[PDB]
């Protein structure tokens, strides 16, 4: 299993590029920050998150998206050197 | 939300660990890989994540977790690096 739904306010705005192929991405950074219940105790978790959305189908709601935009992302993470980046599958706005 | 399900092998093996306050917790690193689907395209996936567990509840689970050990662990995720903090680790 490899999902991660993660809710945030975007702190760059979107960046976007087309492929040589033709398939269409861009990439922001969403950042969250909430108080999450661990073991009895709030804590405060924090993130700044980069987030890229591949393929035809989710791009025309990434044109809503800007810097302050309250958004919901689900997908998959992926680790390069080390950076995360979480690969959008869903995402909901507001 | 704030939520990740992330399946491993733990890479670096449990360790029993104190906060400055004395407050017990366990932390181990899980190697995460898989293929998955993105613009119609496979792609493999990558990550070795800390796993902070804090739950003495799950104490018994971590015990019988060594290097080699398959396991779905999920929680909230914190930068401090990221760092999983689990809640449920499943084997």
């Amino acid at each position: 299993t490899n999902r991660l739904v993660l809710s945030g306010t975007v702190c760059r705005a979107p960046l976007r590029k087309v492929s040589p192929s033709g398939i269409p991405h861009c990439q922001f950074v969403l950042e969250h920050r909430s108080v999450q219940e661990e073991a009895g105790f709030h804590r405060q978790a924090w993130c700044q998150m980069p987030v890229i959305v591949a393929g035809h189908e989710n791009q025309a709601i990434t044109h809503s998206i800007t810097v302050g935009s309250r958004i919901t992302v689900q997908g998959f993470i992926s680790c390069h050197k080390s950076k995360m980046v979480l690969h959008a599958e869903q995402i909901e706005l507001i």
